[PDB]
RNA sequence: GACCUCGUGGCGCAAUGGUAGCGCGUCUGACUCCAGAUCAGAAGGUUGCGUGUUCGAAUCACGUCGGGGUCA
RNA sequence: GACCUCGUGGCGCAAUGGUAGCGCGUCUGACUCCAGAUCAGAAGGUUGCGUGUUCGAAUCACGUCGGGGUCA
């Protein structure tokens, strides 16, 4: 697959070891997620220092965010944020969700309204993970520019102090661009700083912020945490995912555009199925003989790697991993296996979702006073 | 001087003929204002589309605009709304102004708070040039951005389609720059569309726009009147003035930092005299006897130049121009003159600006339905 | 305002008498526990528009819309 | 994260034994009805900070703050 020490090395960031793991432990009283046992979330950034902060009795809050690329999500997606509700369950921390509506306006051929309504139905699916409605705003920048005091100020002060070579630098722009692109990346840091929620951060401008994101996101938060010290804030820990793969292979990209790219939210049971059977690439040996000598290739298989994303109990995964590896299992008993994780998974989420009424999207959101004043 | 003939055809603008300025006259049953009569206001665009619509019951607004750099304003600062004022009485049309605070604070040493601040001082000597509280916004960036639907959605419709070379080209940016300057242009241009003010124009997208402006403010709206087709709306009609002389000379600038440049709003009796006598550039013969047989140059006179946007009395404003011209009037007494029609002025402006109490400001700032419906 | 330029078969790109190439691509059959490789085949709304000039125009002239590039 | 670089007398810029230049600049006197030109003079909070190494540092080493430039 794909080397992601490199990747920590290169950009700077830290792997996230046994030591965080158990410190995470020790300061929530609760076993770890499986993402940070699995290494899904692998990277970080400040994280001790929130910690710290945490166990001291010092507030900090959730940010992550979705760009509404369409009105179709698939189970990729849903990583940051499954992880993001256990870390605000856990830590009992309030959390703000950004929806770039004006990004994907942007980047893509879509209308402000198109755009827009793609972010509230996203909503649907976020907030169908269960985030608590009293502690979580999820917000539309297109929606939340034109009814704030502080947001637009700190992309104001965000943009007086970030360059376009900077941009042109870090997320490589050029001259070509619309002014549009080249300082959208303004717009991702503000939410890095809790005056940017005045009706729920009263004013406060030190509160620690704890972005969980797709290591990919990160360029955004290094010119955040780069700026932040320039404008008397403090820059945002990070605690980094690795990269949800793509039904053909780990290396092959995924969009919203081919439907066999990726197990999507809205999928059937039957669809489900399929998909794994004639699309996860795979690990396996070619003739059954083959397999059975040589036992499979669990660093590649797709379908494998999803049953590390949703096979919550920990042995049982074991027992695939091994009797996998050995040769014991053939990729089709590997598969069949994660339909029958993932079919009642997905079901799982088309309930929730359904339940979210048009009156609890409004609400989510509103933005306003959250539980913890 | 400076040679506006060709800024008109170097720009692509149109010059004011008298043919306007009858048009202006039949359309408003209204003597046109000195200003258009004596070639302040000499360029426009597309105003006879503006007469047309208005000679036929379409409704149009108007748009105009203020840098707060510093709370001190000078003379030269009410000349574009002296005119908009009196463009507002004689049309009866709603108006908006803007406070680019937002602008200062990226273009300038200042802080968010002090920029705001001196957007709001300045809305007093704006108010105090007797704008009806009725048909009339004057609004901040830094405020207004927050607290609106439409401003902000048109923007991101601005910026997506304008380039950074566009702006490269149009005001010289470099890469240099800071991603804040780079797209605030669209800032500028936003408030040329209707619909940026939902609030008093009821999501209505097809208002025609006039701009009255300093003829230095012309790209700026040369790059909105571009991107209006581009995004479905029409473009912003203009009415272009002279830049307004320095005291020491057509040619030199003048800043709010050297006070011995202008005449300010704050200056005494004492002050205004001051500054004619000991800085007025003349156009007047060094030797009275040089004076006496070769006359004085108007051309070149800033004190002139003055009377000709102060001295309303057409008739009087003639009698100087000759006897100066001729030489029977020394520059003394053109000086003298200047100074009997500046101090009576200032000192009405400074008590119409104390009237303006805080109630007063804070109606004109705030959003809503303005008398026109 | 004006001028320059580009405007493809789902995306990325090629100048008429022989099979308009695939970079990527989809769907069909075959072989494997699957998936991929591989092998054998099929299909895909074709020239941004509108007038033209020519025997013939995707390859030309005028107008037009959109992207990009340009001037104290 | 790291490295490169710059960090002036109101602004823009210059490497010690002779008057640290003015580009712009202000304020004084003179000459003109004024203003400007011109002529004759004066002044302006001086090295971003903090430690140092040296006889001597604006010109060097470490740390630091800010601007600008940089890396699959
Ligand atoms: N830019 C991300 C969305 C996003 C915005 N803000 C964020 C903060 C954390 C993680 C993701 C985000 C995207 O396109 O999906
Ligand atoms: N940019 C102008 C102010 C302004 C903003 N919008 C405007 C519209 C018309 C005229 C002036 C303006 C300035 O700096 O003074």
């Amino acid at each position: 697959g794909i080397d992601y020490d490199k990747l920590i090395v290169r950009f700077g960031s830290s792997k996230i070891d046994k030591e965080l793991i158990n410190r995470i432990e020790r300061a929530t009283g609760q076993r770890p997620h499986h993402f940070l046992r699995r290494g899904i979330f692998f990277s970080h950034r400040d994280m001790n220092q929130v910690l710290d902060a945490y166990e001291n009795k010092k507030p900090f809050y959730l940010y992550t965010g979705r760009g509404p690329s369409s009105e179709a999500m698939h189970v990729g997606h849903l990583i940051p944020f499954i992880f993001t509700k256990w870390l605000q369950d856990v830590f009992n921390v309030p959390l703000v969700i950004q929806m770039t509506d004006d990004e994907k306006y942007l980047w893509k051929d879509l209308t402000l309204d198109q755009a827009y309504s793609y972010a509230v139905e996203n909503a649907k699916d976020i907030i169908a993970c269960g985030f608590d409605i009293n502690k979580t705003f999820i917000f539309s920048d297109l929606d939340y520019m034109g009814m704030s005091s502080g947001f637009y100020k700190n992309v104001v002060k965000i943009q007086k102090h970030v360059t376009f070579n900077q941009v042109k630098g870090i997320f490589g722009f050029t001259d070509s661009d619309c002014i549009g692109k080249i300082s959208f990346p303004a717009i991702q840091a503000a939410p890095s700083f809790s005056n940017s929620f005045p009706q729920i951060f009263r004013d406060r401008t030190d509160i620690q912020c704890l972005i969980p994101c797709a290591i990919d996101q990160d360029p955004y938060f290094r010119m955040t945490r780069d700026v932040a010290p320039r404008i008397g804030y403090p820059k945002p820990a990070l605690l980094h995912s690795t990269f949800f793969p793509a039904l053909q292979g780990a290396q092959t990209k995924m969009s919203a555009s081919d439907p066999n790219s990726s197990i999507f939210l809205t999928d059937t049971a039957k669809q489900i199925k399929t998909k794994v059977n004639k699309h996860a690439f795979s690990g396996g040996r070619d003739t059954i003989e083959e397999h059975r000598q040589f036992g499979g290739n669990c660093d590649v298989d797709v379908s494998f790697m999803y049953l590390t994303f949703f096979l919550e109990d920990d042995d049982k995964l074991e027992q695939i991993r091994k009797d996998y590896t050995s040769g014991a299992m053939l990729t089709g008993e590997l598969k069949k296996a994660l339909i029958e994780v993932l079919q009642p998974l997905i079901a799982e989420h088309q309930a929730r979702r359904k339940e979210v009424t048009d009156e609890i999207v409004k609400e989510f959101m509103t933005p306003r006073k959250l539980s913890f004043d």
